[PDB]
């Protein structure tokens, strides 16, 4: 007899599907930032990794896997094949190659061959543009709208939050701002919820976010956006922030939460917006992905720079051939 | 009076040294596996990077400090001056660079880190993970001028870890419940203890006693052949490695900054054991905490176990005479 | 020779004290709750328990310390002396028993309590769970001679917890992404902020003008109205009430511990707000940190919010000037 | 139109079945502790509860809820009626029931599994039993036998405990963490259970080897006082404190772990050892056991002494001798 078999006696060998299963589709800095937080936050029994260039694939699984003692995920698997990402419940795109057309070719390949092997998952889409690539998954996979997520302005609001955090000397958990819309440089501030223990800054400081103001808050958004591009002339990419607010998002839907992000959904019969678009909004998110969302009351001045974004974002849209 | 003069009344100004601080020197792919898994973990109230470096080190700091909301560790700093280091509990060094010329290379770099480190942590730990490891953990002793205890070898920390999953494999058991010790000098030249290799007590050795010998029809001396194969695989894969090293290291800093004195395979003082003479530093099982090596398992290791430990110690001593310190 | 001495070498016998250390005063069903709470969050090195019944004390010490293997916290120590709270971060007192009768035998408990306390452990925080809550932080603050950063009573920590929870189930939503804060006199006249709740930063009070007002075709005030029954509720169903304070306090333990900064609705000396001129505590939100409360949160108030607080001031005052310390 | 449906527009009211739900029998110190520390753990998106005494089931529930704030499980519910355990992955039993009879006592606990597992069944029936409720090697026999299941779905608490305390007064004698020690208590979970001294090791280093007087009576040091503490320890809490808690719940909340994550990690847990150490009747002692989301799957066939196999022989008879005169 083998050792095993001298060490080991078996009950049963029958065939057994993963529960809490997650894939990660493109294992750049931000997939693999994705990964291990998710990993270290101990949200599936089992992780997935997908990508076209297979020996860093190979490489990235390897070195996850020989960390195994210190984690309670206990099955790694990886492969340019799609039918290691089968009954996953959530699969977390980061997979990227004018780049719009050349992301929404990558899509083409991607979506089709998840919805295959994982039918009933959550797709959340991290890869940019975000909130076109968030339609693209929509269209292509077929999905209906709650299970299809973007990471939209989740970062931005995390960023935001950090940078209030800072100004206040008070932990970014206990500083409360929303950036909505469309994600990178035309988010959106909500001033009027911008808060600590529910004590409104704008009912305080009138002049908060207008060009009066003589503290000048217009600038902690203003730091958001140049802060991204900052983190990209210093080391080349962003990654641990991105990861991080990803497994975040990840929590929320594996263990069903019904807490409230602000991610990217499908916007259509909201401020005036009738076009077939995705920004981002507070929603509710758990096992089925976005269950509700939050209609925030926005100024003129803000509903007008999220029907831009909307008018913007379906010209590009609309033009697009699958 | 300004916002937030309006909106906060502040008791008082007095702000206290950091209680749990940890430093990691070198932002490299295996410091920032190690600063993201210390920061997952909750390990420490502050955490201070250092570089020479500079656009990275900002780079790496702010990504870290854009993810503030998602963590519980308030204060992250950095900088290439030492000021940022003060009070460090731990210090873990990733910084590093013909072989006994590579080691001097890192002789070089380490003259300029640790005397640093020492003026602003003067009762820090230090946890050595740059390569040679044992030779850089001697290095970093002979600098410092700290007691034994306070000076840590990463050693056979990784070796270990990748021994239990390779082992895990075979058996289809998590690599928790799948015991097994490589000691001695880390990578090529480490000893698999097949006498230690255990499932819940069960003795392996004991169930197939041509386990680890090339008699052994099984080839069970290939799981640690594939431990020091996979090393090689992932360099050639991806280029370096991260992701292991860097959990490893955060299991070491949690029995430090936890005072759990777990046991754990870590690189130190070997000197009076095996035969040793000479002041070199090889992994033993360990019982780490609050002061580092506090003590050490006396592992019963057989002739030949003993011999390679020896002949690792004349080949560390033979480089370690010959370095200009 | 011993089997310890053959098995572990020892590199120093050095005497080390805990970096980490929590206090609980009071081992009934809310003492255990916060301890096993505290444990299962690894906020502690150490953990140690005092009360008077020396049996149920004991028995406790050794249950926690039976479930070690699946702890982080490597000391749990009791004792009915002091001497085992030496040297304590965080102090947390959850001991005690007509209704001025009643305070009076709290005070005396608190005159034997708080002198030891603050003799093995006179840099600590002090966190006051005993009832009445805002009069026994006063009391704990009068005898200590702590500065009142130091002096933290649990106060509408737990009231605004279960607000957010009845919050949440209204609205569908987790209890963390609903906000809304109860300030003021901990229990019964406890003062719900309306002009605070909201989800996401929309105010509830902008959508629905009527929200907390007689008016109010959905009854909003009875969100409040149930904090205050639930809490009878639950003493009538079970006989006391364990696990949602537990789990509060472990809450008010971490921003402490871990130094995070993060605001809390908890009991801290009033005197200089909302007109108040009496040394009365009562729950605003505070900034809680390595130095317990640094900096409070200036809520505004309504006029009918404010007169409630000079209410409870006071009433709090009426009973406070006539307690023998 | 209502402030809810003014502040949140919904996309869905759909609300699939329970994902990864546990369930927990009987609300006493020790089904709470099992609570609170499942809870705290993080294992479950769903916790039911169920007893018979109507009112401290509702309180402790409700107490539960309050701390929703504080926990990252959504959904906490609780009844008489088993129909609020639907669709459970694990289903705790730790319902139980002045000196009676050996056999009386066991009847008794065998009545009130009885009602239990039929309604379990009924409700749940692809779940994992893991049984708490004492003596819980018969217990595990008695839900096997009633709940019709497969052995690797029927999981006793077994020597689970025991072995955690022997790890802790280890860890004590030896100044290292429980977690570094390590130890098996097997056979019969109480005051029979087997230290195996032959597998007592730090860092794979045999105490036996060093040691070979260990665990005899001609040990100087005596090592069998280590084991007779893990018996003595528990008598010693319920006459302190009445009964034992917080270490039940804690071990409890580890077993769930591995079941719920799949992490086949090895623990020593009462499961059906007929066809081992001689044994031929249908009894449950513990042994390590490989556990995951097929609970038992595998178990570690440990080396014994000739003294070790009969004392597991004497408790299999012993098991075997009150099973057999259990009515059904
Ligand atoms: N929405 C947000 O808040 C943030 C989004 N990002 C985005 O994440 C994306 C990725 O960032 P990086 O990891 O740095 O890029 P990367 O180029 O380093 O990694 C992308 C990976 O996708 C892979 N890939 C390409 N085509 C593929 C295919 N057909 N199937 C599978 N994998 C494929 C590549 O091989 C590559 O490994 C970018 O689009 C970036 O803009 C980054 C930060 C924040
Ligand atoms: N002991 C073990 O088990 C393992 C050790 N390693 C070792 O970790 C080391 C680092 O690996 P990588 O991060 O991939 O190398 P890397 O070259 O990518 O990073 C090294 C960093 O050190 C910095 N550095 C150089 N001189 C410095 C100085 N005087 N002060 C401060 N920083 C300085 C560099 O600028 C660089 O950022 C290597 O020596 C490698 O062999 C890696 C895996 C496992
Ligand atoms: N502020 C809040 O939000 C909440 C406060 N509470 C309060 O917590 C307190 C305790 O509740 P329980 O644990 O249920 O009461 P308990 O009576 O069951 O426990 C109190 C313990 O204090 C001990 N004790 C009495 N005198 C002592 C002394 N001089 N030194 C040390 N220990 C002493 C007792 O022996 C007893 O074990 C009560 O005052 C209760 O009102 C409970 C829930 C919430
Ligand atoms: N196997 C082990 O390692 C350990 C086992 N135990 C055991 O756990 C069991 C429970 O301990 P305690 O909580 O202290 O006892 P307890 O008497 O305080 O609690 C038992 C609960 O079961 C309930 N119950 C009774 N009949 C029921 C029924 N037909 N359906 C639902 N619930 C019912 C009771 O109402 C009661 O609330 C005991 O049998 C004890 O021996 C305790 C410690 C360790
Ligand atoms: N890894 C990687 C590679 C390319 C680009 C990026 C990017 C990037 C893009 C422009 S500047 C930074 C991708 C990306 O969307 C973000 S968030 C962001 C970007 C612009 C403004 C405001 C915010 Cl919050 C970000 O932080 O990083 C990351
Ligand atoms: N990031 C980085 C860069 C260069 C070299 C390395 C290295 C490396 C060296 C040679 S092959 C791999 C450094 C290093 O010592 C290890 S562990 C290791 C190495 C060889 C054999 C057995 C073991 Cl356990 C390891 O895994 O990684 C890492
Ligand atoms: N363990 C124990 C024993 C006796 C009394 C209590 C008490 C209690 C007191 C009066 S009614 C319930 C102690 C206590 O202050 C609370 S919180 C609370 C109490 C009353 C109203 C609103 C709130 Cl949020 C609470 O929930 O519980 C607990
Ligand atoms: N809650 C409660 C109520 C009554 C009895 C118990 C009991 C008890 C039984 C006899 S002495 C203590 C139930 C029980 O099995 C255990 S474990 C145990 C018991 C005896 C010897 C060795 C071990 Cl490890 C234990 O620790 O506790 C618990």
């Amino acid at each position: 007899a083998t050792l095993k078999d001298q060490l080991i006696y078996n009950l049963l060998k029958e065939e057994q599907t993963p529960q809490n299963k997650i894939t990660v589709v493109g294992v750049g800095a931000v997939g693999m930032a994705c990964a291990i937080s998710i990993l270290m936050k101990d949200l599936a029994d089992e992780l997935a990794l997908v990508d076209v260039i297979e020996d860093k694939l190979k490489g990235e699984m390897m070195d996850l896997q020989h960390g195994s003692l210190f984690l309670r995920t206990p099955k790694i698997v990886s492969g340019k094949d799609y039918n290691v990402t089968a009954n996953s419940k959530l699969v977390i795109i980061t997979a990227g190659a004018n780049l719009v057309q050349r992301n929404v070719n990558i899509f083409k390949f991607i979506i089709p061959n998840v919805v295959k092997y994982s039918p009933n998952c959550k797709l959340l889409i991290v890869s940019n543009p975000v909130d076109i690539l968030t339609y693209v998954a929509w269209k292509i996979s077929g999905f209906p709208k709650n299970r299809v997520i973007g990471s939209g302005c989740n970062l931005d609001s995390a960023r935001f939050r950090y940078l209030m955090g800072e100004r206040l000397g008070v932990h970014p958990l206990s500083c409360h701002g929303w950036v909505l819309g469309e994600h990178g440089d035309s988010s959106v501030p909500v001033w009027s919820g911008m808060n600590v223990a529910g004590v409104s800054l704008k009912t305080l400081h009138p002049d908060l976010g207008t060009d009066k103001d003589k503290e000048q808050w217009k600038e902690v958004h203003k730091q958001v956006v140049e802060s991204a591009y900052e983190v990209i002339k210093l080391k080349g990419y962003t990654s641990w922030a991105i990861g991080l607010s990803v497994a975040d998002l990840a929590e929320s839907i594996m263990k069903n939460l019904r807490r409230v992000h602000p991610v990217s959904t499908m916007i259509k019969g909201l401020y005036g917006i009738k076009d077939d678009v995705f920004l981002s909004v507070p929603c509710i998110l758990g096992q089925n992905g976005i269950s509700d969302l939050v209609k925030v009351t926005l100024t003129s001045e803000e509903e007008a720079r999220l029907k831009k974004s909307a008018d913007t974002l379906w010209g590009i849209q609309k033009e697009l051939q699958f």
